[PDB]
C-alpha cells in the first residue's frame, strides 16, 4: 500500500507513493544504518525526487515458504538477527508477521524497514517469538509468554541466551 | 580527517575517504532519519561508490562567531533542538565542541552527523549545556553538573522544562 518493488536485473527498486514520503526516509535511513551487517540489502542509491530506493535484489524464499522445514540452527540464525536489532535500538515493527520480510537462501536477509522506529527495548525477538511458536507450536502462550518477560527484564546477553536456548529445545 | 566538503551552488558535497565508510553510513542514515525535523540539511543524494553525500548548503554563521551576541530565545530554540534529539535516541555525539556545527541564520541548523550513534538516553542536551556555560559562563561547574545530574535522571520533558528555565534564568 505505501510503495511498490520492481526488479531490475540484480537491483530492486522500491518507489513509494507520494504520500509516503514520511516512509520513504525511514527505509533509507535504517537501510543506511544497517549497511555494515550482512543481513539487510546493499543500499545503492536514494532519490528524493522520485521517492526511489534502489538496492540489492535478494534471491531465496521467504520464511512464509519454509518455516516448516527450517532447522534449529536456522532459527537460531533469525533469533541472533532479531536480537542484534533489539540492541542496535531497531525496532523493525511487524516483526510478528514476518511471512514476506525474511528471505532465506545460503543466508537470511531481513527487507522491509519502512515502519523501523527507534526504541531503547524494542520488541523484535519477541514479536518474532511469537510468530514462531504460532508457526512451530513450540509451547503454550503462558510458557511462551513467561520467556518473554524474563528477556525484557534482564535484555542483555545473558537474558538472551537464556530465551535461545529454552526456544531451540523445543524443536 | 575524515572526509572533505566543497560547496557547489546550493549544495554541499561531502566525501569521505574508504576507511571512514561507515562514518559515511551514519551521516547519510541519521541526516535520513531527520529529513521529518526542519533542524538538518536536506538529503538529496549518496553515492556510495565515491563515499560521496549530496545536501543542503546551510547559509549562515557557525555558533562560534555569534555564540556570545545569541539571546535568550535563539539559545532556548538550540536547547530545544538538543533535547528533541534526545527524545529521538540519537546521541550526535561532539556536542560540547558544536563550533562549526551548529549553523545560525534566520533558523538553526545542525550540521554532520557522521558520528553519530543511537542510545537510550542521549548526551546532546548536557554535553552541548557544558560548550553553552564554558562560552556564556552562565553558573560554576558544580551547579550544572547538579543541574545535569538531576536532568539525566528525569529525562522527561519535566525534567527538561526545569533545566531550560534554570539555564536560560542566567542570562
Amino acid at each position: 500500500r505505501h510503495s511498490v518493488v520492481r526488479v531490475e536485473g540484480d537491483r530492486a527498486i522500491k518507489q513509494f507513493f507520494p504520500a509516503y514520503r514520511y516512509n520513504f526516509w525511514k527505509e533509507a535511513g535504517f537501510l543506511s544504518l544497517l549497511q555494515e551487517f550482512d543481513f539487510v540489502p546493499r543500499l545503492y542509491s536514494i532519490n528524493p525526487e522520485k521517492l526511489e530506493i534502489e538496492m540489492e535484489f535478494i534471491e531465496g524464499r521467504p520464511i512464509k515458504d519454509v518455516i516448516n522445514e527450517l532447522n534449529s540452527e536456522t532459527i537460531g540464525r533469525i533469533l541472533d538477527i532479531c536480537r542484534k536489532l533489539d540492541v542496535l535500538g531497531i525496532q523493525k515493527e511487524e516483526m510478528n508477521h514476518p511471512d514476506r520480510h525474511i528471505i532465506i537462501s545460503d543466508r537470511i536477509v531481513f527487507i522491509d524497514f519502512e515502519r523501523g522506529v527507534i526504541k531503547c527495548r524494542p520488541s523484535n525477538l519477541t514479536q518474532f517469538a511469537v510468530y514462531l511458536n504460532s508457526r512451530l507450536r513450540l509451547m503454550k502462550n503462558e510458557e511462551l509468554k513467561k520467556l518473554l518477560r524474563e528477556y525484557k527484564k534482564g535484555f542483555d546477553d545473558e537474558s538472551y541466551r537464556e530465551l535461545r536456548t529454552q526456544i531451540l529445545q523445543y524443536m
